[PDB]
């Protein structure tokens, strides 16, 4: 998980405890997004990722959740106009 620019109420966590609430920059080392840091909130963040890809221009709501998040065995979420649809926590 990490910093996103979306407003909606996601579901149960997607793989791992997403650190949204606390601090990331513990969590989000792991993971490999150190783009994020700071970011304490609850299930909702507002915020973009330094990117440079066409789709991952955002941060992960791009296809990593749905890569990994997000299974295709039972996916589901909500996020406001993004991308497509694949937050994390």
């Amino acid at each position: 998980a990490g910093m996103k620019t979306i407003e909606l109420h996601i579901t149960l966590q997607p793989q791992v405890l997403d650190t949204q609430g606390q601090t990331l920059t513990r969590a989000v080392h792991d993971l490999g997004y150190a783009q994020v840091n700071d970011i304490r909130v609850g299930k909702v963040l507002y915020m973009t990722v330094d990117e440079v890809s066409d789709e991952k221009v955002h941060n992960i709501i791009t296809t990593l959740s749905e890569k990994l998040f997000a299974n295709t065995v039972i996916e589901e979420y909500s996020y406001k106009v993004l991308d497509d649809e694949k937050e994390n926590a």
